[PDB]
């Protein structure tokens, strides 16, 4: 659990770029500006509903360690709907918006993945919500979110897939 | 250091996701397998060029701690990439693949970093080299990859803001 003196600096830099006034916590006002910098237009009321979710205290605002915990919580939250998304690109082979059995069926064993085709009929069956046959976004997000499983090492080898093809490409 | 057995079964699938026969090693033909699966549909030389830019030992295959050295390569230059290229969104406030003198001293004030009149000249003079006035991608992405040190400070947050732009969404 080291901590190098730079990526310190970081944090230090991704606080200062809200605490304005640089008292050392984040009012709403501070958030907002921010926020409408990048693009959202958040209500009083919106904002309000980021800081609960950190505020340890309760006191209101965000200090530092609040702050750390959020910024954590959203680069997770962030770089995971990154790479379900490249996944569901990369199987998504048409880009009709489905995943086809077909497709993957063929991804996962072009792969060298070795899936028996019932363990890849058993994954669509689970997966498909509606039971169109098919995986849509929705559905594959859902998969990848949720006993006896081994369904966890299929979800490892997803992940895995997205974060290369993000890297990569 | 700081490392756990969740880094270390990530790194495993991903090795695995190359070493379709795993047999300890990546071959310039599976670097490429991979690759097509991916998206991309690199050359030849572009396989090599690849391992070789890692290949310590120089066998012509990659081994795993090789391969983790093309990792951190590739998560570094992507992670980059993407933080440079949302604070130029961020910048580029009507979205004319420029930014003009006004705009960056607007997102610069809104958000709380100084730079005075003088300060966002010299910045703009330095990134222009085309002589138009302004400054498009490419200067942009030179300006952030580099007399006082005080160039070093506005970069800093130049980079905390493409950091936060993307983890907010
Ligand atoms: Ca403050
Ligand atoms: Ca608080
Ligand atoms: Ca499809
Ligand atoms: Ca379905
Ligand atoms: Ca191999
Ligand atoms: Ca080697
Ligand atoms: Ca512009
Ligand atoms: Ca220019």
């Amino acid at each position: 659990d080291q901590l190098t003196e730079e990526q310190i600096a970081e944090f230090k830099e991704a606080f200062s770029l809200f605490d304005k006034d640089g008292d050392g916590t984040i009012t709403t006002k501070e958030l907002g500006t921010v926020m409408r910098s990048l693009g959202q237009n958040p209500t009083e009321a919106e904002l309000q509903d980021m800081i609960n979710e950190v505020d340890a205290d309760g006191n209101g605002t965000i200090d530092f360690p609040e702050f750390l915990t959020m910024m954590a919580r959203k680069m997770k939250d962030t770089d995971s709907e990154e790479e379900i998304r490249e996944a569901f690109r990369v199987f998504d082979k048409d880009g009709n918006g489905y995943i086809s059995a077909a497709e993957l069926r063929h991804v996962m064993t072009n792969l060298g993945e070795k899936l028996t085709d019932e363990e890849v009929d058993e994954m669509i069956r689970e997966a498909d919500i509606d039971g169109d046959g098919q995986v849509n976004y929705e559905e594959f997000v859902q998969m990848m979110t949720a006993a006896a499983a081994r369904k966890e090492v299929i979800r490892n080898k997803i992940r895995a897939i997205g974060k290369m093809a993000r890297v990569f490409s």
